[PDB]
């Protein structure tokens, strides 16, 4: 009767990614929250923080949701099959798919965007088509039962709504309370729609060799699922 | 031109809220020139207030001089306020310190530690009546700043105020860059992260979940003010 929630922890992860619906979620009545590796013990994010995987694969305990970050590590999961089996048959029976930033390029080469609505961190939004995606641009994008959110923390967001889905709205409201998440960025280059332009090409820049690499991973992805 | 690193530490206590933390070190870190450090009485596992596990990297003794020190919040602060060995360190990292920082009941540490006297600052909105006995001048805003004093009461402030720290240590590009990078535009589905906003359903049943906490909180402030030299 608990809610079980489930976050795949992977080697260099982008840890806010997960720990920010985490602490939303771990906050809910009649949930238990599970960070998902091969094995229980440390896991080493893209920034050096270590966290731990509570369970392996096998021992997880079937799931209401579940939850895929993003980050550096994405590129291995694409091609990690017993990760991606794992996946497939999670979200076979959750109430809930949802991944942050490039998470959802996971589930893409998963198969599980096939035809439907999307989003992925902007860098690598031309990704989301050729894994079978709709692209959407906005923050959190819903289809059916499966929330993207492209941003750091857009899992921050999607778990309020999630919160009351699951309870109900004063329930994601008293949690937002208790937590006081009243966020108030002192800059607005969020976007690529909103930064400065040098800002826009810096951040491509920068981002250049990673894309480069993941769309080779994301056709060799593609190929696999058509196969 | 300088490459010289800036050394951000982070006092990783039991019980913390560990996305306080969580969410500046990872804006931080992910500055070229940047260095992070979880920091506790020993490198090993710290048990977050949900169960969430995390990993102090240094000791006291071992953690270089900091040029950012950053106190989250969370359950565990009523002990902290209490332990001499933690708000000895925290003093003198902060005497040497470019910036002095905390999140959430983070600066009733910071005022236990002696360094809200006499300074704007804010807190969790349930915890706020404990910082004037602290020495603060208590201000209602989400990101308080007074000389090299930042002090934020969300549960996210961190985020918000490690811009303006990689503003004010770098440039302001160098910040858009981040927020940028990391696509940090938040929009939350609900209005209710202020009981100025939130139901009057929801403030009356979060007060009321508090209560136990603020009274003991606040028999802690007392006996932390008294030690306060002078
Ligand atoms: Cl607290
Ligand atoms: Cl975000």
């Amino acid at each position: 009767m608990a809610v079980q929630i489930g976050f795949l922890l992977f080697p260099e992860v982008q840890q806010l990614n997960l720990t920010g619906p985490h602490d939303v979620l771990a906050s809910l009545p009649d949930v238990q929250v599970h960070l998902i590796w091969k094995e229980p013990g440390p896991v080493v994010a893209s920034s050096g923080l270590v966290l731990q995987a509570t369970t392996s694969f096998a021992d997880c305990p079937p799931l209401d949701v579940i939850c895929i970050p993003g980050g550096t590590g994405v590129g291995a999961l694409m091609e990690d099959p017993q990760a991606l089996a794992f996946i497939r048959q999670q979200a076979a029976r959750a109430r809930y798919v949802t991944s942050v930033c490039t998470g959802s390029l996971v589930l893409g080469a998963a198969g599980l965007l096939q035809g439907k609505r999307a989003t992925t961190h902007w860098a690598y939004h031309e990704l989301l088509a050729p894994l079978g995606a709709i692209p959407v641009h906005e923050r959190v994008v819903r289809d059916g039962n499966l929330l993207t959110g492209g941003g750091i923390t857009a899992g921050i967001d999607f778990a309020l709504t999630l919160a009351a889905e699951l309870f109900d709205a004063a329930t994601a409201q008293r949690v937002q309370l208790q937590l006081e998440y009243a966020p108030a960025p002192p800059f607005n280059a969020g976007s690529p729609d909103t930064a400065p332009a040098s800002v826009v090409q810096q951040a491509r820049q920068r981002a250049a060799d990673s894309l480069h690499k993941r769309r080779e991973i994301t056709l060799r992805a593609a190929a696999r699922l058509a196969a």
